[PDB]
C-alpha cells in the first residue's frame, strides 16, 4: 500500500444512484442481527464497509429493550461487508465505545471510540487493528466525535472532537493523526459557534466537513481543513435552504457568519453537503420537525451565495418514513480520474418516534453521484413495525 | 488474471450430471435462509458461484409475506459459494435492485443491477466490486435483464436489456461493455419480436443467447452476437418443439422467422437451449401450461430444421413438481479442451401455484453436461409446504 | 503443492489421543445444525477437515423427519473446518449424492459423490473443485463407494466402488485416478466375497483398505493396493478377533480366506483397522449385536495369525452409548517422520435404535495414536434425546 | 516469521483503557453463542484472538443445564476474531479438554488441552495446529494448567502445569517447549506451596507468572522463569494487599516466603499482577469473599516490600456485579518500544451465584496499558439474568 493524496477533483453529480442498502430490520425480526445506531460506510483500496455503533445485542433480544439510550459498556464500533445486515457473525469489532470515526490512509486503517461516564470519557485511537494512543476527556462532559469516516491525506488524518455541553458552548479540537500518532492539536478557530458529528470528504489537498450545532444554528457549520499546513478555518453554510433539523421555514437569505436560529422540537441531526461551488449538494430531512424524510438539493454555489436555492433535487427517502443521520464518503481508491461524491442515510426505526416497540436500531441507505439524470424513488426502511408486536 | 477467450468448442453433450442443489427451502424451514427468485450461476477463475435477486428478508420471516412482488426497494443481486443455500450471513451483495446480469471477463466480475420505479429505472454497472457506468430507462418501462450469466471475449461483455411494455413491442439493446464502460450500442435487429430474459453462452468466438417472447411467440427468439465485431442477428428457435411456457402442442413444423402463437394462461418464462448442430439441446417445462417439470431433449439441428425432433430426453424434475426460470452458464475456466454446457433450473415454491403460504421464493439445482449415458431422476426442491402452515 | 508419495512408515501406536470432537447433536438442540449422517476426516497440507452426507436439513427443521432414509436428491458430501459442528453457513459443498470419499493428492482434493435411482445411479468426479469425470453404474444397483478418505501416491487415488445386491455376490472395482482421471480399472480379485464402505490408510507405498462384507463375514474383509503398479489382493482380516457387527461370539481361530458366518441382526457396518505387524489395531463396537460401544484393541499380526488376540484395549465409547460408522485417516502432511493412524467413530442419534425422535444424525469423534501409555474416557455424543421431545 | 524475542522492556502504566468485550451473555440470550468458561486472550503477528473453553452446548440450549461442571467430555478450547462473541459458526477449535493454555511464537501457536478422567487425563500439545506431543498424568488426579497464554522467548515456550490434589501439596511441573516438542521439565521449586491457573507475560527475557494457591495462601504465589537458561524461582507477592479470593484483610504486613491464610468460603481464584517495580499494578475482586467486582490496585514494589500499599486504583468492575477468573497477556508484535501490559476479566453469570438459572457461562471484558490518565467505569457483564428466565 501507498498513503492517500487528495490529488483529484471532486466528481460533477447531476443525480444519485443506488450503491448499498442492509434491510436490517427486515432481516433482523427472524435472524440474528445487532441493535445498532450512527451508521456510515468507510472504504479502503480492497472495497468499501459499514460501520455502526452496535448496542450489544440482537434486535429481537430482550437486551434490545432500552437501546434508546445513546452510552453503555455494551456499545462497539463494528464494521461488516458492505450490504450485508450486522450480525454477531459477521462483524470486525474495531474499538469499544459509544462514539466513534474510521478512515483508511492508504496504508492502514485507524478507528476511533470514545466510552467511559459523561464527566471522564476517554478516547482509544487505533491503526492497524492496534491500540496506538489515548486521549483523555478534556473538558468533563462527553467526549465525543464524528460518527462517519475522517480522511487521509499524506498519511494525515483529521479528526473532529467536541467535548464539552450539548447546549452551549463546547470545546472543539481538531486532531492531526499519522499511524494514529497525534501530530498537532488545534483548537476549534472560526465562526462555528457549537460542532457536533462532522461528515467530511476531500479532494483536491482540501478537506471539508459538515457539521452539526446543536446550540443555535438551524444552518450547518463547515469547517474547512488543510492537512498538509494542518490549519482550519470554519464558518456556516451560507445558503438560505437550511439543512439541520430541526429548522424554520427557509428564510429568503441564509447566513454565512451566524447561526440562524428557531425550529422545534430537534436541537440538531448529523448530517452532510458536499460544496463544489456549482457543482454543491445540500441533505436534509425532507420534515423541517422531525428526522422524517430525506432529500438531496443541488444548490449552486451553497458555500457562498446566501440566497442560493435548488435547481434540482432528487427524494431519497419520502416523508411518510422515518430517516436519521446522514454523512459523506467517498471511494477514494475508485478507478475514475474524479473522486465521486457519496453519501448514506440511517434509516431509524423504534424510540422516540415508534414507542410502541422498546427497541432502537436502523438500517443503511448509501448512494453515489451520477453524471446521468436517473430516475429516483424512495429507499426507505421497509419493516413493518407491527411484525415486530 | 487475463481475458477470457472464446476459444475453445463446445463439448459434446450425451447426458446431464448433477453439479449443485442448495436445498433452500428445506433448510430454511429452521435457518436463516433469505426469499429470492431469478437464481443463476456464474464462474470465474477460482470456481462457481450461486446468484439470485434476495428479496430482503428472511424466508421465515414476517416479512416473507407479500414477496410474489418482483419490483421492491428491498432487492438485490446477492451471490453465495455453490451448493449453500443463501444466507444474511454467507452472501455477498452484488448490487441493488430487482432484474440482474453479472460475468466475469478473467480479471474481474462484471454485475448490473436495475432498480427504482416502473417509469424511470436505471442500471448500476459494477465491475471489480465497484460501481463504474449508470445507465438511465430509455423507454421509462422497467428496464430491465437477463436474469442469467452475460458472457466475455477479450475482455467484451455483451449484455441484452429490455425497457417496454412486457405485452406489446418494446425497446430492446445490446449493450457491449469492457472493464464495465460502454463500447457500443446496438438496437435489436433480426426478427425476434420481443426479447425478455435472455440466456447465453460462448464458444469459438460467438455469444448464442436464447430468449423470452412475453409478447408472441412460443418459440423463443435466438440472438447470436459476434464480440469482436460487436454486431448480433436475431431468430426464433426453428424447432417444432416448442419451448416457452405456456405454449400449444408441438406443430408438425416449427418456424425461423416468426412467433407461433397459442398457449395459456401464462405469457412466457425464462428459458434456454444449447444449439451446436446435432449437439443441440433444448430445456423446457414438462407441462406446457405451467412451471411444472423440467425435461432436456436433444433435438439435432433444432437450430435450422423446422422439422426436427427430440431423439433423447432427459428429465431434470417430474411434472408433480414445481419448476421456474432455467438458464445456461458454463464454467470458461475448467481443465477441459472444450467448454462444457451447464443450466441451473429454478425451482419456485410459494405463491401464486402455492397460495396456501403468504410468500414465494425458491430452491437451485444445476447439472452439466457429460459424454456419457448417465442415469437421471428427479431433482425436485423437496421442501413439504405444509411445515411452513 | 506436490504430489503426497507414501513414502513413510507407518508410526507406532500404545494408546489413542483424542483429534477432535464436534459434539454436533449437542449443539444443534439450538442451533443450526445439518442433519449428516457417514461422517470421516481427511487431511491436505493445510490441515484436517470433517466431512459427511448432509440430508439437506437442519435438525430441528421439521424436514429432519424421516431422516433414516439413506438415498434422496437432497443428500450431498459436505466438508467443514475439524472440530466446529456442519451448519448451513459453514461447509463446503464438495459433490452432490448419498455416498461419496475424497482425498487430497498433495496439490488439489478428489472428491466423488454417487446420485440417481437406484436402478441407474452415476458417480461424479471432482478435482480441484470441478467436475471432470463421470462413472454410469454398471450392474445397476446402488453404485457406491468408501464413506471414507481415498489415499494418494505420486498422483495416483486409488477407489474402491461397488454397484450390485447388499446380500449377495456385487460387482466391485478398484479405480486408479489421477487428478480426476480414471487410469485403470480392476475387477476385484482376491478372496474377499462380497466389498462394501472400505477405510483405507497408506504408509510405504503400500494402501491397506479394510472393509465390510455385507453378505457372508462378520470378519472384515482386506483389499492391499499397489498404487504404482495399480494392482491389489484381497483377502479377509486372520485374527480371530470379528470386528464388523453384528458378529458372533469370538471362535478360537479367525479365517484369513474365507467369511466366518454368523451373529444377528445386522448385517454389516463400514469399520477399519490399522495392519503393521505387531503395530496392529482393530476397532470395532462393544457390543457384538448392535452399534453400541466402541473400543480398539491391540491385536499383534492380526493380518497373519488366526489365533490373535489384544495384548492391550482403550474403550473410545462405552457400551452404554451408540456408535457407529468408523474410519481411517491420517495427516499425510504431518511434521512427524512416520505417518500417524488416526480413526474417527461416527456417533449415530435418533432412528432406528432411538425412534421417540423422527429423525437420524450423528456427531462425530476422531483421535490419533500415541506412543505414550495415555488414560482413556468414554467420548460419546453426549445429547440427551428427552430435549429433543 | 521469526521467532519473538522478549527484548522489549514493559510499558509504563498509569491506568487503563478498554480494549474489548465481547457482550457475549447479551447477545447469547438470543443468537447462538456457546457456553463457555475460564477465557482469555492471546496474540499472534496478525492480531488478538479471544480464547475459551466450551461446554459443547449454546447458552440458550437445553444442554446449558448442568455447565457449572467444570470437567466433561463435551470442552473443548476454542478461539475466535477479538471481541466478536463465540458462536458454533465463528470459532476455531485449538484442541479437546478442559484445561488448556496456548501462545505464538512468533511463527506458530501452540495449544496444549488436558482432557480425560479425574485418575488419568493426558495433555495433547498442538503446534501449528496439529497434535505433536502427549503428555500422560504424573500423579494421577485431574492433570491441569493455566487457563491463560503461555509466553516464548526464541522459540522456547514455558508452560506451568499441575497434577495432584487441589487442597493438598501436588506435584507442578514447568514444562519447556519448542515446537511443541519437550526440551526440558523442572519440577516446581521455591518457596510456593501450591500452584494451579498461573498467568504469565515477559520482558527483557524474563517470564513472570501469578499463580493461585489453593491450599494456603490468600497472597498469591509469583514464578519467575529464564526461557534462556530454562530454570525458575518462586515466592509469594510480599505486598500486605491480598489478591486472591477469598481472603482476610489486608494485614498491616504481607510475607514474600510462605502463605498468609484466611478468608472463606472460596479456596481460590485465577488471578494476576504485573511486576515492574514501582510499575507494579495488582488485580483483584472488590469483595474479599467472593468473585464480585474487580480492581485495579498500583502497588509500587509490591513484589519485594512486604508494606507496600496502593498509591492509585481504577474500578474495572462494580462491586454489585460478578467477575470471575482474571489473567495477563500482551500485544508481542504490537508497534511499540516496549510491551505493554493487558488483561482480562471473566464475568461469571449463572451457577452458583445466580442459581435461577440451570447453566454457567461468562462474558469477557479486557483492557490495556494507558500512561494517560484516563477516566474509568464499570464494564460489567451486563446481561439481565430475568430475561433468561
Ligand atoms: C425521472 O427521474 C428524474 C430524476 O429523478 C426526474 O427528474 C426530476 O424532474 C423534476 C421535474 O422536472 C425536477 O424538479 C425540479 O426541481 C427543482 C428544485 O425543486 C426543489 O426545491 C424547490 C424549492 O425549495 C425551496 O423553496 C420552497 C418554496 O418555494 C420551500 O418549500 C423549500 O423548503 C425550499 O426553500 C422545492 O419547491 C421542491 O419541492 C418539491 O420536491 C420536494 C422534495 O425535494 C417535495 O417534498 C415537494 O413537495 C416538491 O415536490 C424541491 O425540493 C424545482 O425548482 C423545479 O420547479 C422542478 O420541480 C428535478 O430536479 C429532477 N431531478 C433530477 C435529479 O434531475 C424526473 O421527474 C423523473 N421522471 C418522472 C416521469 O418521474
Ligand atoms: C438409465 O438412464 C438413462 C439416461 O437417463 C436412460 O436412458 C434413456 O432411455 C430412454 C429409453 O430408451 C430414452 O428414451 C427415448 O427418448 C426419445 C425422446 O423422447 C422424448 O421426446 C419424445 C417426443 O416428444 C415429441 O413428440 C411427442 C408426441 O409424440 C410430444 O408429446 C412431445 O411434446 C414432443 O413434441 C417424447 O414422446 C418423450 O416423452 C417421454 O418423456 C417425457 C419426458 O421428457 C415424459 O414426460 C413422457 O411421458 C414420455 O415418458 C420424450 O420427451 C424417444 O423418441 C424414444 O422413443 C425413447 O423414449 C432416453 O432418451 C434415454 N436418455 C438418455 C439421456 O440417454 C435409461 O432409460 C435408464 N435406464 C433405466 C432402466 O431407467
Ligand atoms: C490409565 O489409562 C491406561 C490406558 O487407557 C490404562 O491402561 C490399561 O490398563 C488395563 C489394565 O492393565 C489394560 O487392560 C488389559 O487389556 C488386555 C486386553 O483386554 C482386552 O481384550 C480382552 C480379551 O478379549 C477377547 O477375549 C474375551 C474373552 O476372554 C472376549 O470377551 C473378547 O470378545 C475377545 O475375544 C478382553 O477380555 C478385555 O475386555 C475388557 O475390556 C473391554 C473393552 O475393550 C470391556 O468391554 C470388558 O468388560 C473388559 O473390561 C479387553 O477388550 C487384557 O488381556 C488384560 O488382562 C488387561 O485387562 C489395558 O490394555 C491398558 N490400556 C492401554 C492402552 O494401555 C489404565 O488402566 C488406566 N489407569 C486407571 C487407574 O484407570
Ligand atoms: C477521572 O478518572 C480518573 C482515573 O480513573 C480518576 O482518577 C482517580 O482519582 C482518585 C481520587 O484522586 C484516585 O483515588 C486514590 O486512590 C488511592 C488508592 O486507593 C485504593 O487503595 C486504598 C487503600 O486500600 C487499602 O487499605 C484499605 C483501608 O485503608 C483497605 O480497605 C484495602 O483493602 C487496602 O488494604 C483504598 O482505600 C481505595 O478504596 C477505594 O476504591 C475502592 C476500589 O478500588 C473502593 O471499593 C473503595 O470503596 C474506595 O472507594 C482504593 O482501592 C487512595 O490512596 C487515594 O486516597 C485516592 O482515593 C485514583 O487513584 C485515580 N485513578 C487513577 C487511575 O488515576 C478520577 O477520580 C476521575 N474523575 C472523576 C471526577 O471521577
Ligand atoms: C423493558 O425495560 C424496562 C425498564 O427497565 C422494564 O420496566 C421496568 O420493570 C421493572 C420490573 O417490573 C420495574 O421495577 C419496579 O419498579 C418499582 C418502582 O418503580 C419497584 O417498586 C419494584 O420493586 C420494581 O423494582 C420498573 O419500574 C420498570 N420501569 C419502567 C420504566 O417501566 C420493562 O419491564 C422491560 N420490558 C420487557 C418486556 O422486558
Ligand atoms: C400479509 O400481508 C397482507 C397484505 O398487507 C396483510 O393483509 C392486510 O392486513 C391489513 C391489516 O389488517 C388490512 O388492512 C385493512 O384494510 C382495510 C381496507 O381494505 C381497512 O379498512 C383497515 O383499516 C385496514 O387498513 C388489509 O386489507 C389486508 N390486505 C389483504 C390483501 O388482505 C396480512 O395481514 C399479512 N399477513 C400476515 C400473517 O402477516
Ligand atoms: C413425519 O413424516 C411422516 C411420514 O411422512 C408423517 O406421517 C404421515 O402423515 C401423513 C399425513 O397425515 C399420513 O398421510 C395419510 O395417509 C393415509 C393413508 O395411509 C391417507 O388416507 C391420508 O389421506 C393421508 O395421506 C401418512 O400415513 C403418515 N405416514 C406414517 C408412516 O405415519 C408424519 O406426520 C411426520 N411427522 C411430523 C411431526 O411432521
Ligand atoms: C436439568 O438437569 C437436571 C439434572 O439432570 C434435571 O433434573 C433431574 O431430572 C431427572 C428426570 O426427572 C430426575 O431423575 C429422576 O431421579 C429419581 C431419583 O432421584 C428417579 O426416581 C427417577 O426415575 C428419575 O430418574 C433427577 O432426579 C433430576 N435431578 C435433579 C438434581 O433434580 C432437570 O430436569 C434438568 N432441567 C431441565 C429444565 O432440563
Ligand atoms: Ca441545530
Ligand atoms: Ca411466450
Ligand atoms: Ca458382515
Ligand atoms: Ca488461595
Amino acid at each position: 500500500g501507498t498513503f492517500l493524496n487528495l490529488t483529484k477533483p471532486l466528481c460533477e453529480v447531476s443525480s444519485w444512484h443506488i450503491l448499498s442498502k442492509d434491510n436490517a430490520i427486515r432481516i433482523g425480526e427472524d435472524a440474528h442481527i445487532l441493535v445498532t445506531r450512527e451508521p456510515y460506510l468507510s472504504c479502503d483500496p480492497q472495497g468499501c464497509r459499514m460501520f455502526a455503533l452496535s448496542q450489544g445485542t440482537t434486535l429481537r433480544g430482550r437486551h434490545a429493550n432500552g437501546t434508546i439510550h445513546d452510552r453503555s459498556p455494551f456499545r462497539a464500533l463494528i464494521s461488516w461487508e458492505m450490504g450485508q445486515a450486522p450480525s454477531p457473525y459477521n462483524v470486525r469489532v474495531e474499538c469499544i465505545g459509544w462514539s466513534s470515526t474510521s478512515c483508511h490512509d492508504g496504508i492502514s486503517r485507524m478507528s476511533i471510540c470514545m466510552s467511559g461516564p459523561n464527566n471522564n470519557a476517554s478516547a482509544v485511537v487505533w491503526y492497524g487493528g492496534r491500540p496506538v494512543t489515548e486521549i483523555p476527556s478534556w473538558a468533563g462532559n462527553i467526549l465525543r466525535t464524528q460518527e462517519s469516516e475522517c480522511v487521509c491525506h499524506k498519511g494525515i488524518c483529521p479528526v473532529v472532537m467536541t467535548d464539552g455541553p450539548a447546549n452551549n458552548r463546547a470545546a472543539t479540537k481538531i486532531i492531526y493523526f499519522k499511524e494514529g500518532k497525534i501530530q498537532k492539536i488545534e483548537e476549534l478557530a472560526g465562526n462555528a459557534q457549537h460542532i457536533e458529528e462532522c461528515s467530511c470528504y476531500g479532494a483536491v489537498g482540501v478537506i471539508k466537513c459538515v457539521c452539526r450545532d446543536n446550540w443555535k444554528g438551524a444552518n450547518r457549520p463547515v469547517i474547512t481543513i488543510d492537512p498538509e499546513m494542518m490549519t482550519h478555518t470554519s464558518k456556516y453554510l451560507c445558503s438560505k435552504i437550511l439543512t439541520d433539523t430541526s429548522r424554520p421555514n427557509d428564510p429568503t437569505n441564509g447566513n454565512c457568519d451566524a447561526p440562524i436560529t428557531g425550529g422545534s422540537p430537534d436541537p440538531g441531526v448529523k448530517g452532510f453537503a458536499f460544496l463544489d461551488g456549482e457543482n454543491s449538494w445540500l441533505g436534509r430531512t425532507i420534515s423541517k420537525d422531525s428526522r422524517s424524510g430525506y432529500e438531496m438539493l443541488k444548490v449552486p454555489n451553497a458555500e457562498t451565495d446566501t440566497q442560493s436555492g435548488p435547481i434540482s433535487h432528487q427524494v431519497i427517502v419520502n416523508n411518510q418514513n422515518w430517516s436519521g443521520y446522514s454523512g459523506a464518503f467517498i471511494d477514494y481508491w475508485a478507478n475514475k480520474e474524479c473522486f465521486n461524491p457519496c453519501f448514506y442515510v440511517e434509516l431509524i426505526r423504534g424510540r422516540p418516534k415508534e414507542s410502541s416497540v422498546l427497541w432502537t436500531s436502523n438500517s443503511i441507505v448509501a448512494l453515489c453521484g451520477s453524471k446521468e439524470r436517473l430516475g429516483s424513488w424512495s429507499w426507505h426502511d421497509g419493516a413493518e413495525i407491527i411484525y415486530f408486536k
